[PDB]
C-alpha cells in the first residue's frame, strides 16, 4: 500500500494471460472489415427494408465522397430535401460512425467495397470534392486522373502488376492522399507529408493487398478506366505519379 | 449463394449519371449560414439569460472587427474586464471560432447578420481595424469608405443596380478586400492580386446574393451611410476605388 | 421575436457612440506595455521588500529564459529549492503570465525590459535554450549569435541605422523568431511560416519601435555585444546569416 | 531616478556562467517520478473502487498496441473497447504526450510498471508496432521480445561489469531506432546515428532513474532471461548490440 518501488516491483509476478490479453488488444486494435461483407450487409438490409438498394448504394457514395464520413452531422448543414434522403439511409443501413467496430456499414465503406461505381462517379464529381481535379492538374505537371481521386481506389491496385506498375500507383495515388487527409482532419496537416503518410499507410495496405477483387477482376478495372492499357501499360501522367511522389 | 464481389463488380457499369449525380450533388450539398437565424439565435440566447442582447450585439461586432474571429484565442491579450466579458459572450451565445455548421454562431456571423450596425461602427474605429483607415486611403486614390472596410459590407450589395452600380461596388469593395485577406490569411501576402481575389470570391459572392435583405432595403442603408445619393448615385469615390481593384486584378 | 429582417434593419438607427465603442476597444485590445514601467515597478516593489532587487531580475530573467512565461506551471515541474525562489518573486512582483495590464510584471517582460543583462545571459546558457546554439548553427550558415535569441532582442534594434544594417537585424533576430513561436506554441509547428511569423510581428515592431531606448542607447548595445564594429558595419555572421531569412 | 539609465546600466552588471549556470539548475525541469506515477494509480483507482492492477494491465496493454494518445485512439476501436478506454482516462485522469511531471500518462504507467512490461510483450508482438519478426530479421536472430518497447530502458543498471550494460543499451538500441521511426516518422529519411540522437537523452534518463535499485535490475534482467544467475548476457543480446553499432555510429 505504501512502498511504491516494491509495489511495482511485485507486478513481475502479476498475471499476464495471453489469451486475456490478446481479447484485450482485440477489443482495443482498430479492425479492419471485409468488403464482402460490406456488400451483403448492405443489399440484405436494403432489400429486406425496401427499396431500391443499387441506387442507395450511388447516393451513399456521392454523399461520402462530397460531405465525408459522418452523416449525422451532415444533415444539420444541408436541404430538407437532402437530409430526408439520408434520414432513410441511416434508417434502412444503420450508419454509423467511423471506424468502428466490424460488421456495420460506414460511407466510406461502402465507397470502398463498390469502388467499381466510385471510379466512375468521380468524373462527373471532380470539382465539388474537398480536393479538386484543378488544383491537381496544377499540383500535378499534368492531367491527373479524376479516377484516383479518392481513397477507395486503394482497392483496385495490383502490387503484384509488372514492372512495379502497381507501385507506381500507389505512389501517385499517396499524392492525392496526402491534401484529402489534411482535410478530414483540419490538422493534421504540413507534418511534411510523411506523418501524413502513417497517417494513411496502414489502412491502405489493408485495402491495397485486400482479396476481394483478384488480379484479374483489378486489370479489367484498371482498363476501363483508362488508367491501363491492354498492355498493362499505364499512362503518362501516371509515370508523372510518381518520382514526383518522392519528394516530400 | 450470390457472389459478393461479382455483384460488387458489377457496379462498373451500373449506370453513372452526370447528370442524376449532379443533381444528387444539388440536393446534398451544405447550405451556409442564414443570418436570420443567426438574429433569432442571438435574441433567444441573450434573453433567456435575461440579457440585453442588442449591446452585446454590438460588443460582439467590435470586438470581431478589432480582433478577428477566434475567440478563445483573444482572451489573453486582453484586459481583465474584457477577457471577462469575452467570456460571458461566449458563453451566452456559445460562440465557435472559425468556419463551423451554419446553425453556429460565430462573431462574424454576427457582423454579417447585423451588418445595419457594423457598417455604422467603422467610421468610429477605423484606425484600431486590422487595416488602417488611413491605409486604405493611401492605396485609394482617396478616402476609402469606411463602411466598406470590412466583409460584411458585401451582404448590402445590389448586385442589380443598374449603370452596372454594383458592379463597381464589388470592385471598390475588392479592394479593401485584398488587404484585408492578406492580413489574415499570410499564405497570400507573397501572393498576386488576382490570386487573392479569388479566395474571397464566392464567399463574397453568397454574400451579394443572400435573399434575406430585399434590394430595396439594400438601397435604403446605402444611402444611409452615404455610398449613394437618393438618386441611386454612387459617391464619386467608389469608382475612383474600383479603378484601382480593376488594375491590379486585371480587367 | 417576430420578424428577424427588420430586427436586424433596425440596427441602423441603434446607437454607435464612439466614446463608449473605444472604450470597449481598450479592454478588447492587446494594449502592451511600457518598459521605463516595468523597470520602475521591479524596483520599488523589491525595494518595498527586503529584496535585493537587482539579483532578481537575473534570476527572473534566467527563469524566462529556459523556461518559460507562466511562473505558476513553472513551480511545479522543478527542485523544491527552485520552486522556493520562484514563489518568493511571484508574491514580491506579483507576477502573472496573462492577463498583462500595462502595469502588470510578467518574466518576458522582465527580459525586454532589462534587455541589457538579458543579452549578456544569453551567451552562458544557449544549449539549456528551447532552440539552442546549436539547433540554430545548424540553420544558419555560421555561429548565430546567442546575443540575439531571444525576442528579447528586438528591443535594442535601431532600423534607422544606416544600410538598413537594423532592417537587417530585424531579419536575422526572425530567424530564430520563427523557430521560437511553435514552441511557446505547438499550434504554430503545423502552420505556414508567414502565418507564424505574422504571429510576432506586431509586437517585435512595438519593441523595435520603442522609444525607451535612444538610438544612441542602440548603438551603444549593439556594439558591446558584438553585433557591430564600431562604424556600425555588422559581423559577416550576420549578413549571411538572417539573409538565409526570407524563403519562409 | 532614471529607469533607461539604470536599465542601460545593466548591461554591466555581473553575468557569472557558473552562477548562472547554477540557476539553470535549480530551476530545471526535474522529469516524471515513477514512485509518484505508481502511486497516483493506486491512488486514483481505489478511490473509485476499481481493481486498479488490472487496470493498470490494461493500461500497458493499450499503450503497446495504441500508443501514447489516448482520446485520439478511441475513434478507431471497437465500441466496447472504446468504452474502457473512456474509463481509465477519466479514473486516471490521463493525458495525452509529455505534460508535467505529476500527471499519468499512458506511457508513464508502462514505465512505472514495467515489471509487467516486459512480460506482456512477449505474447503481442505481432501486434506492436514494429513486430518480433520484424525485429528478428534486423536482428539476424530472435530479437528478444522483452526488449521491445522504450520502458526497458528503465530496468538497465549501466554499471554491470565487463561491460554489459554498455551492450544492453545497444541492444535496447537496435528496436528503438525501429521504433523512433514508426512513432515520429519524420525520421525514417534520417540515418540511424541521427535516430539515435532523439532518444539519447529520453533512454539515458530511464537507465540512470534511481527508482530501481542495482539489485532489482539484475533481478528482474535474470527473471526475463536477459541475464543468467551469473550475470551473463543472452548471447542473442551480443549480435543486436553488434548490429546496433554496425547501424548507428559505432
Amino acid at each position: 500500500e505504501d512502498n511504491y518501488r516494491t509495489i511495482a516491483l511485485a507486478f513481475l509476478d502479476e498475471s499476464a494471460d495471453s489469451t486475456t490479453i490478446n481479447a484485450w488488444v482485440n477489443e482495443f486494435a482498430y479492425q479492419g472489415f471485409d468488403p464482402k461483407r460490406i456488400v451483403q450487409l448492405v443489399k440484405e438490409r436494403g432489400t429486406a427494408k425496401g427499396r431500391d438498394w443499387k441506387k442507395d448504394v450511388k447516393m451513399m457514395i456521392v454523399l461520402n465522397l462530397v460531405d465525408g464520413n459522418e452523416p449525422e452531422s451532415m444533415m444539420k448543414e444541408m436541404s430538407e430535401k437532402g437530409a430526408a434522403i439520408v434520414t432513410q439511409l441511416i434508417s434502412t443501413y444503420q450508419l454509423k460512425e467511423g471506424n468502428p467496430g466490424r460488421d456495420t456499414i460506414t460511407l466510406s465503406r461502402v465507397s470502398a467495397a463498390f469502388v467499381p461505381w466510385t471510379v466512375q462517379a468521380l468524373k462527373t464529381l471532380s470539382e465539388s470534392l474537398p480536393v479538386t481535379g484543378t488544383t491537381m492538374d496544377s499540383i500535378a505537371g499534368t492531367t491527373y486522373p479524376r479516377c484516383m481521386m479518392h481513397p477507395s481506389f486503394a482497392g483496385i491496385i495490383d502490387l503484384e502488376l509488372p514492372n512495379n506498375t502497381g507501385a507506381m500507383l500507389a505512389d501517385a495515388h499517396g499524392l492525392f492522399m496526402l491534401e484529402f487527409s489534411k482535410t478530414i482532419n483540419p490538422s493534421l496537416r504540413t507534418k511534411q507529408p510523411n506523418e501524413i503518410a502513417a497517417t494513411f499507410e496502414k489502412p491502405n495496405m489493408a485495402a491495397m493487398t485486400g482479396r476481394f477483387f483478384t488480379r484479374d477482376d483489378k486489370k479489367k478495372l484498371l482498363i476501363a478506366i483508362g488508367v491501363l492499357n491492354e498492355d498493362l501499360v499505364p499512362n503518362p501522367a501516371i509515370e508523372k505519379c510518381a518520382e514526383k511522389y518522392k519528394a516530400k
